[PDB]
C-alpha cells in the first residue's frame, strides 16, 4: 500500500465527467474540475487540463496523469503551508499519506483549518486526534472514507485499506 493505491481506492476511476460527493463535476481519479454548475464550464476546464478538445471523456493514461499531478500538488500544498508542513514533518510515512489524502480531498486551506486536530496529531495523541477529526463536516459527509483515513492516523497502519 502507498498514497497512490490508497487514493485510488478512495476516489475510484471514472473516464467521463461525473459529479463528486458534493455535486461538483469531476473526472478520472477524483480530479475536481470546477464548482460551477455549468457542464460547459466543466468541459472547458477538462480541455484545458488535458490540452485537447475532449468530448468530456478521457483515457486511463490521461486520468493517471492528472492523478500524478494532483498527488504532487497535494504534497507541495502541505509543504508550502505553514500549519500543515510541521505536522507532516512530524509524522511517519503511513500517517503522512493520511494527511496527503485529506489535502487531496479538501484542499490545503481546508485541512489547514483543522487546527485542533493538527495539534493533537503533532503531539501524537492518536486516539484523541481520531475523536477530534470525526467532529467535522468532512466526517459527516463522507463517513466511510473519513473512517479509513482516521483509522490510518489512529493506528499508523494500512489496516483500513486491506
Ligand atoms: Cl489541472
Ligand atoms: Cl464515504
Amino acid at each position: 500500500m502507498n498514497i497512490f493505491e490508497m487514493l485510488r481506492i478512495d476516489e475510484g476511476l471514472r473516464l467521463k465527467i461525473y459529479k463528486d460527493t458534493e455535486g461538483y463535476y469531476t473526472i478520472g481519479i477524483g480530479h475536481l474540475l470546477t464548482k460551477s454548475p455549468s457542464l460547459n464550464a466543466a468541459k472547458s476546464e477538462l480541455d484545458k487540463a488535458i490540452g485537447r478538445n475532449t468530448n468530456g471523456v478521457i483515457t486511463k493514461d490521461e486520468a493517471e496523469k492528472l492523478f500524478n499531478q494532483d498527488v504532487d500538488a497535494a504534497v507541495r500544498g502541505i509543504l508550502r503551508n505553514a500549519k500543515l508542513k510541521p505536522v507532516y514533518d512530524s509524522l511517519d510515512a503511513v500517517r503522512r499519506a493520511a494527511l496527503i489524502n485529506m489535502v487531496f480531498q479538501m484542499g490545503e486551506t481546508g485541512v489547514a483549518g483543522f487546527t485542533n486536530s493538527l495539534r493533537m496529531l503533532q503531539q501524537k495523541r492518536w486516539d484523541e486526534a481520531a475523536v477530534n477529526l470525526a467532529k467535522s463536516r468532512w466526517y459527516n459527509q463522507t463517513p466511510n472514507r473519513a473512517k479509513r483515513v482516521i483509522t490510518t492516523f489512529r493506528t499508523g497502519t494500512w489496516d483500513a485499506y486491506k
